């Protein structure tokens, strides 16, 4: 059952695909704004939409496993073979997977793991407890470590999307790049200010080692009476703030100002894609970070990512008006 | 009396139509800057400048009526008779009527519906007493559902005038739609601040519900014993101020610290309309919004306007300098 | 003595007449600078720049002079006689003075009035004592009434020293024009700080008009009897500044903080020139003007200054890198 | 032994001398970031890190005369030769030597002089005890007296590369020169905070002059009992600050704040990468400058380069887009 590379399934499939990847590409920041901050000091995670984004995520690797399928069943032309760009078919399953194997097979596998969900469910909880390592939050950033390599995919398939079927279409398509950008930034944004405000919350413990330990901003502790008993006693809720100077929080003091840690899942993620967006367009200006050295090149990020956009937004529209 | 569409009188009626868009697209944000806070507490509506308002919409509204007329006694090109070009002309009124009926009529009869005027005074105020829904500054925002259909209208007939008549009509004419965006967006921008002050009075009022009820912010009842004994013992004045954290009010506090929602109309105008350019021009940087999804929504808008809006007055100018 | 119109010696002419029609260009601003506002809360006027720049400003109009002059005593190429490039040249010096009189000789000779010399010496000051005007500072603007004819004549002229002699002339060019314009914005910045700041002025002394009369802030009689006895209990010193909510400077209001009316003249100027820089290259963002008309349409001129002069710098690089 | 100018062993030896030239553009401006401002209100300079810069300049110095003295050995193509591209070879080492000390040498040879190493070691500290210029942070400065001409033999030598080996090779060759500027401009806004701080101190011990003199401010005298006393009945922590309006920090109050002349080196190096990338990207707004010309001239400076460097990114995406 060997498809055509030219043929109708195979286009098909891939005007699927390319949906489906957009779907993972946006679903897969969301995961970054599951953790929320309490007026309590603790950060729980909800668990309805962290269950709903896994849900989809599943979905999402599904569809790439079938594409993955798709392509051990595929034809290929020989480069030998191009008789006057008649390169004939090949037949041989063999051939195809050793193609397959030796160039392309790698980083679509790469794409395709379940890095998220595993993330979520068999390494921070249950057996994998990582009390040692205690960085719950900061975990989940090596899903851009997939992520980059799947933003990538969606290079070359869209390419032979435009192979399928102009004026507008380098203008619209550059302006849905640009909010995904968007995106992704504003939830590493909000994962980076949660991070913030925990390191903050640990250097507040730090401070008060007399009757504090590195266990206590965790919402499933909240209602011990040692977790009460400390928290009538300590000025945490004053000093982890922007307007005290006491810790260096930067660019993500607009978290804690604005309450976008504790606000529901729509006001965050909307406050952040608008962070993002605004910094992106704004070439990374008002970024006034700390002397903090991941912050500053978060902020150096945002800015050559804005460059760049607003380059090829400039060149995009050029040629849109110019033809 | 069928009308020749390449003859003079449709030339001149389409010059004469052009200028009255201009004009209504121009009005029709006004309908925003009429709320006026009072610096007693409470929302009016300046009689006069609405009067108006409404007498020139209606001068729009009759110029509408008068192109809808025209155009149903208009001659248009048989497709099937176009014989190198010349493809002669249609006379049959029924033709011409029915084709209008078909394609073209739905949307033209949407834009000349004088839906302004009839919300303004025979929808909120008289017999339709909208007391339970006590949003009577939130649908003026209605025009805007009118508003863009009446936008459209401009790019086609703008471009025929363009046939009827090059290096100085694309900077000029870019720069006067830039002009137009940032008029509609600082209309916006002021009818939203009210909206956001009436807002946190509304919120204030729930906080003293003991001595306030929600029909008690309208200036018709300031002279009122009970409403001044309430505002002399009251603490809405500085609560619903930026300065005070009570309220988030986001990028709408420029409009209370300014105090825009009482000045004169000329002033809060060129004030609106200087905000919506900058932030047209800063690509919405600055605009630190709060937690909620309308004013960020509005915020990302601004921003994608404004980088559509440079993106085409750059490529405009490579044209320019390029021919 | 008709000299050729494409001879030597108009050229030469012309080489040095686009000089010294730049440096008339550079001095008109500088006439902003000269008030300065002194810690005994008053306005003068800086004798020796004054006189320098009249000096200066008399040595242009020479220049001036000098070139209707020669261009009254130009030929030119007849219109009708223009047969295959050789058009001849007329010698009669009636037909070349009409010629000049119908058209070129009524803005050149407006520009040729030395308005700002007769505005600072026989207008404001000695028979024509404006004491009921009292607008010092603001009469000084119409001197922009002659800057913008003058502005218009470099167009020309320039494109006529390209006739007489690239990819690096495009933006050299560009950024000598958005100087220019940056210059010219900040001397305007300043003068209408000046105006605002003497508004200010004027109206706590209306506060205090027991005390005080609108002579009092005149640095001519600062040392008068009833000047320091007003001085020595009116609180104008701290009423009067952006950090007191008393009156709304808005984007004047950086002029008092950093007490650049009061500083040296270089001082004064560089901050000027920088200011008009900044707000120009940022699209006029951070002009968070006040509720008045006139320091709207300022930042709006400003920010739309900036958005075609950064459009023309954009499509000037783009042409320079593509040829 | 003269090299062939179009051979391979000058091929190789311009490729090393690329990545030779980019270390030293890389690491001369690193020498700004030497001097530390301690908690006791001194200036030091880091010693390890200073002589590790000076190693690693030395090297770069070494391939610089390297070069100097193989490219004594080159041919050249004569004018007159010039026989339809084939201009042969000069081997005449005296004609070669002749035709470089006329054209060449003095640039190439003020480019490989020692001048940050002799000033850090023979210059300042020995014998040439500055003590009556007390300028020791300040000429440092010199370097870049250097430093143009030798940004300037990047430009022809990389193009040289070109001609040795496309589409990607105008963004990245784009961004390599925009991080370049930032980072120069990062280091010279250290350098000149470190300054602007040096003379609050300054101005501060002025204001004590019964107990202080300008010896107090170094940390080689810290544990002085003088020195400690002096500072147990000083606030200069307190008016050398920019929350205290005694000294106009300007632009590089934000050093102050943000303690990042007080930071270890690589958070002081990317604090103020970030800076001159930020206020390069914004086209210098957000530069609120001071009264002081020095301050206002780094920062237009900083306007035009950010402006020169955005033009060029953008026409080079539009090359990009467009080929
Ligand atoms: C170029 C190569 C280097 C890139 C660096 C990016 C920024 C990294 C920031 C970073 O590592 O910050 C640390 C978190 O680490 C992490 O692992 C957090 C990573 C956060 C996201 C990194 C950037 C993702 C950009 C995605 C762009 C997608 C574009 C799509 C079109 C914390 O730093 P700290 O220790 O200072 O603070 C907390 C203690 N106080
Ligand atoms: C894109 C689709 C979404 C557009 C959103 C626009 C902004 C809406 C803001 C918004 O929802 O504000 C609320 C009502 O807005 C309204 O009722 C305003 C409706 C605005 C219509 C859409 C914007 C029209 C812009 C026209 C531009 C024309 C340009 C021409 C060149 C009130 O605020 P809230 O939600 O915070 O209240 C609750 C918390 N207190
Ligand atoms: C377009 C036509 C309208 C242009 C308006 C420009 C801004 C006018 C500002 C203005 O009138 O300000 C007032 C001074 O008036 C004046 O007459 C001062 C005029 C100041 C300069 C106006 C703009 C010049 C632009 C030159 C550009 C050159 C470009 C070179 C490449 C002072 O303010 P107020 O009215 O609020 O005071 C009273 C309330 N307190
Ligand atoms: C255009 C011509 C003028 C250029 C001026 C540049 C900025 C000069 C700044 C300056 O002089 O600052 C002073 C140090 O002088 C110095 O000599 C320090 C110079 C610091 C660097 C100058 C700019 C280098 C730009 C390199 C760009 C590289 C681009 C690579 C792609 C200190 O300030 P002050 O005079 O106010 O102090 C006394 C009052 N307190």
């Amino acid at each position: 059952r060997i498809f055509d590379p030219r043929g109708q399934t195979i286009h098909q499939w891939n005007k699927i695909f390319l949906v489906a990847c957009l779907i993972s590409l946006f679903v897969d920041p969301l995961f970054f704004y599951l953790p929320i901050v309490q007026d309590e000091v603790c950060i729980d995670i909800g668990i309805a939409v962290e269950v709903f984004l896994i849900i989809i995520r599943s979905i999402a690797d599904v569809f790439y496993v079938i594409h993955i399928f798709m392509r051990f069943h595929t034809a290929y032309v020989a480069p030998s073979s191009r008789v006057f760009g008649r390169g004939e078919l090949v037949i041989d399953s063999s051939k195809i997977a050793s193609r397959y194997l030796h160039k392309g097979f790698f980083l679509d596998f790469i794409a395709a793991l379940p890095l998220p969900q595993v993330l979520i469910w068999i390494v921070i909880p249950n057996l994998g407890g990582s009390t040692i390592a205690n960085t719950k939050n900061v975990l989940r950033f090596i899903i851009i470590i997939q992520y980059l390599p799947r933003l990538f995919l969606i290079f070359p398939l869209s390419s032979q999307i435009v192979k399928a079927t102009t004026a507008w279409a380098g203008a619209a398509y550059n302006l849905i790049l640009y909010m995904l950008a968007s995106h992704v930034l504003g939830a590493c944004w909000y994962l980076l200010s949660i991070e913030r405000q925990e390191a903050c919350w640990k250097s507040v413990c730090k401070l008060e080692e007399s009757s504090c330990q590195f266990d206590f901003f965790d919402c499933n502790m909240v209602k011990d009476s040692l977790r009460v008993s400390w928290f009538v006693t300590s000025n945490v809720t004053n000093l982890c703030s922007p307007n005290s100077l006491f810790y260096q929080f930067g660019i993500y003091g607009d978290a804690v100002t604005s309450k976008v840690t504790t606000s529901a899942f729509f006001n965050k993620y909307f406050f952040c894609l608008w962070w993002g967006l605004r910094n992106l367009s704004s070439l990374g200006q008002g970024l006034l970070t700390s002397t903090f050295v991941g912050e500053i090149m978060f902020a150096i990020v945002i800015a050559t990512l804005g460059l760049v956009l607003f380059a090829l937004l400039i060149g995009n529209m050029q040629t849109y008006l110019q033809s």
